[PDB]
DNA sequence: TTTT
């Protein structure tokens, strides 16, 4: 046989409707023996008029097709070459078919005998890719995509990763058949020809990378880690000078000052908070204290983040920056949770057939792929989505290891003492210690942005019975003698009748109906929810994502509860003393679904917190059933206080009043702390400005219209007498999607493109300053922390309504019961440090100057004021009409 | 002494 050749093909087309759309160009790369012998291309002549979305799209203008030719001509040319070549492409469906149409219009039938899609070889050769878009793979994997959109590179660049895969496929002779056999049930796409030629043309040797394989899968041995470290010989003073001298940027005293005071409470074994606004200097004063505290004859050192972007900085530019000013590099790991790093559990991944998931099948041979590149093994290093991270998390949590299974998170334990700098996330930190072990080999760690770590405390104390969760699980067990597990039983059964099998008798008859009555159980308890929701007060969430009900009775629930968990039991009864694999696991899953009900069913015989959660208020599918299943104090304590030898608490809002008492209430233990405060205003005080406007009325939910027109008659002053930009953060979703309406009405907003917040995905936040430095208006809700304000001209941030909390919020539903004055205890409190955080998200540079407007009177007319003006202390403030509001703006941009 |  001669060796294949691929034809790897791309089409631009008028659009993406098979029947109404012409092919307007089209790029074919010849690839054989892993290298681009041919190329062909051709624009293509239509008479359809060229939609302006596609000539964006594809760059190809009307003018261009005039000097092209139509298929008929080329259709002939073209079959030549590809009628013996196989057919490749990116997401192969719609080039084969727009293909196999434009040949039948011209009276040619082509029919590639293998088909092959690059789009699950991408997912396979390349797992660890956040991304299978021919542009970002390639420049993933520098591989010069050049101009993209274009029937020329989408064919060249995919034939070049193609090879880049073939080349990548040279691994150990057994795993390629491994891939082989699991090809059989990926799709029609015949790439199991493509792995078999592989394996009979296969050139064997021996690597080097893997020093040893776990059962049937081979492993790229982790790299361990070494102890590069030289005395700086000096104290950190000398180091921040030496550092900031190689790094050419300013002797900041204050940010010093942080790294001392750090350092300090390190060296003792002392617990601090301290309250730091140092102007985004955080992270270089956190590492140069950690690797003092190494040179200093110091030891592991963690930190906190409550977002990534910092960890990145300081992880991917701070340490290396700071590398070739030590001469050494100090090893730094991102450390994570147990159930994150990934074992070699994946043998009993591999044992379960799962013909019908397209992707769990797929998962086994990405996974396959990835074990032998992966350094780390953190299970999210691949996108885990859909079917696939479903499946995978229930493998995860069903593991049961043995037999001395390696796992990457032990790797992390034994280089421990080596890694003396250690990254990790709030919503880790506060994991359980089964998960969280390594811990127990880091005692130090420092905090940032520890407002927030309640917050995730109270994500991570409840649990939840969810349709999805059940209707999966029910799906796995199967319900028929045709489905899945039920379908092994009858097998069984039928064995034991003719092969005479010694085992007991199956009663598959009546474990099919069982499971039919579970169903309908399951379908009853969310009946009964669903009509508790109806007869029931619903409150709808901030970001109207989900609607949530807070007041209701559990007696139906628990008694719908119970009857599912008995009939349970009862098929669990069925198949007692009894031994064979295919019953054990049948066995396993059942009482698994059975825990998932009985879990829910204890919690609420507790007397637990409970409330219920629907994301669509029609579809009882969408329905999840919370119960409170730990205090966020308890957990605060005893998975974070009590946890560390030297725990220090690092956030720019820490304090209440003028004292960190609130922050330290949620905590249980009465422990001494040492309190800092690092002001580092500076100019930043005056630079601000403060308005608080005395022609708006009284906020009002009653009539919220006056009130919008207020304050977008506040945003037309503004944006008239300065164009610049501004940025409004909002309490109702109603009010933000209200003024947003005017606003694009409002003829002065022309030239001044809004922007809202989106459930999820808010990257609006890099539009503000792309291209709109002179015209923009942000409007927001629950983002007073995480953004930065950069423009060239005055900034204004208007703080529509004081960030109180309502009573039937989920946060305030798991936290009445932990305070004994909730309001004075915990939303106040918490108000002040979202509304200082706002504040602070005007003044970044002090080269630049700014404004605030608040429009609640409350800051002025009500009895808690005097916490909410302790915020605007450094602050200048000014009350009057909008004319005092537009002279005072003048006056700032005439600062000439 | 809170809110769509």
């Amino acid at each position: 046989m001669g060796m294949a050749t691929y034809a790897v093909v791309d089409l631009e087309t008028t659009g993406n409707q098979l029947d109404f759309d012409d092919i307007i160009q089209i790029g074919i790369t010849f690839v054989r023996n892993n290298q681009i012998i041919d190329t062909y291309h051709s624009m293509i002549r239509t008479n359809l008029e060229i939609p302006p979305f596609i000539q964006a799209l594809t760059s190809i203008e009307e003018n261009m097709l005039q000097q092209a030719p139509y298929f008929n001509q080329v259709a002939q040319e073209i079959y030549d070459k590809i009628k013996d070549c196989i057919f490749v492409a990116h997401n192969v469906d719609f080039d084969l078919n727009f293909i196999k149409k434009a040949f039948k219009d011209c009276n040619i039938q082509y029919r590639p005998k293998k088909v092959i899609d690059t789009l699950e070889i991408f997912k396979i050769a390349f797992p660890t890719d956040k991304s299978y878009q021919l542009s970002e793979l390639a420049e993933a994997h520098g591989i010069t995509l050049a101009n993209a959109h274009r029937a020329d590179e989408d064919a060249a660049t995919t034939a070049k990763l193609m090879i880049l895969a073939f080349e990548k496929f040279e691994k150990l002779p057994l795993d390629t058949l491994k891939q082989l056999y699991y090809l059989s049930k990926q799709l029609k796409y015949d790439l199991y020809d493509i792995f078999f030629e592989m394996v009979r043309q296969y050139d064997a040797k021996p690597l080097d990378k893997f020093y040893e394989k776990f059962e049937q899968i081979i492993y790229r041995k982790q790299v361990d880690f070494k102890k590069p470290t030289t005395n700086y010989n000096g104290s950190l003073k000398s180091l921040y000078r030496k550092a900031v001298d190689q790094l050419g940027l300013t002797y900041r005293p204050q940010q010093l000052y942080l790294a001392e005071t750090i350092l300090d409470q390190l060296m003792h074994s002392e617990k601090a908070m301290i309250e730091a606004s140092l102007g985004s200097g955080k992270s270089l004063a956190y590492l140069l204290a950690a690797l003092m505290y190494n040179i200093e004859t110091g030891k592991h050192v963690m930190i906190s983040t409550n977002t990534k972007l910092l960890q990145s900085q300081l992880l991917e530019k701070d340490i290396p920056a700071m590398n070739e000013a030590l001469n050494f590099k100090i090893n730094a790991l991102l450390i994570k949770s147990k159930s994150d790093y990934i074992s070699l559990g994946l043998i009993s991944q591999i044992l379960k057939d799962d013909t019908s998931n397209y992707e769990v099948n797929i998962l086994k041979m990405q996974l396959l792929i990835w074990i032998t590149e992966t350094p780390s093994g953190d299970i999210q290093e691949l996108n885990l989505k859909g079917g696939q991270k479903m499946y995978f998390d229930q493998k995860i949590e069903t593991y049961v290891p043995a037999r001395h299974d390696v796992h990457y998170y032990n790797f992390i334990k034994r280089n421990a003492q080596n890694i003396q700098i250690g990254i990790t996330n709030h919503a880790h930190l506060i994991h359980s210690d089964v998960e969280n072990s390594i811990y127990q080999l880091f005692d130090d760690c420092i905090v940032d942005e520890a407002h927030r770590l309640p917050d995730y405390a109270l994500n991570q104390v409840t649990n939840e019975l969810s349709y999805a969760d059940i209707k999966y699980q029910l799906g796995l067990i199967g319900k028929n003698e045709n489905e899945k597990l039920l379908k092994a039983i009858d097998q069984l059964e039928k064995q034991r009748i003719l092969e005479k099998l010694d085992i007991a008798p199956i009663d598959i008859f009546g474990l099919k109906a069982s499971m039919n009555e579970i169903h309908e159980l399951n379908e009853q308890l969310f009946s009964t929810i669903f009509t508790i929701i109806n007869d029931s007060d619903v409150y709808d969430d901030d970001i109207h994502r989900f609607h949530n009900v807070f007041t209701f009775e559990t007696k139906d629930i628990l008694k719908d509860l119970h009857a599912i968990i008995d009939k349970l039991n009862k098929t669990l009864e069925i198949f007692n003393g009894i031994s064979h694999k295919t019953v054990k696991s049948l066995r396993k899953q059942l009482l698994y679904l059975k825990d998932k009900f009985k879990n829910i069913e204890q919690s609420l015989k507790a007397g637990h917190t409970s409330f219920i959660s629907i994301k669509n208020l029609s579809q009882k599918s969408t329905i999840r059933l919370y119960v409170k299943d730990y205090a966020v104090k308890d957990v605060l304590t005893k998975q974070v206080l009590e946890k560390f030898k030297s725990l220090i608490f690092i956030s720019g809002t820490l304090k209440f009043n003028h004292s960190f008492e609130a922050f330290k209430q949620l905590f249980n233990k009465d422990v001494h702390f040492n309190t800092f405060e690092v002001n580092t205003s500076l100019q930043s005080a005056k630079n601000t400005s403060v308005f608080i406007p005395s022609d708006v009325a009284s906020y009002q939910y009653k009539n919220i219209d006056e009130y919008v027109a207020s304050i977008v008659s506040y945003i037309i002053e503004y944006t008239t007498i300065t164009s610049s930009k501004c940025l409004v953060l909002f309490t109702s979703y109603k009010m933000m999607h209200m003024v947003q309406d005017m606003l694009n009405e409002l003829p002065e907003f022309e030239d001044y493109v809004v922007l809202t917040q989106q459930q999820n995905q808010n990257y609006k936040i890099v539009q503000q300053f792309n291209n709109f430095d002179k015209a923009i208006l942000l409007g927001t809700s629950t983002f007073f922390e995480g953004f930065d304000f950069q423009a060239n001209g005055i900034k204004c941030v208007m703080i529509a309504k004081l960030p109180f909390m309502n009573k039937h919020n989920a946060k305030y539903w798991l936290m009445d019961s932990e305070f004994t004055s909730t309001f004075k205890e915990y939303v106040l409190p918490d108000a002040v440090t979202r509304f200082r955080q706002g504040l602070g998200r005007l003044i970044r540079n002090e080269n630049d100057r700014g404004i605030i407007v608040s429009f609640d009177d409350r800051l002025i007319n009500s009895n808690y004021k005097n916490f909410f003006e302790q915020t605007l202390e450094n602050y200048r403030q000014k009350k009057g009409d909008i004319q005092q509001f537009g002279k005072l703006l003048r006056q700032i941009q005439k600062k000439k």
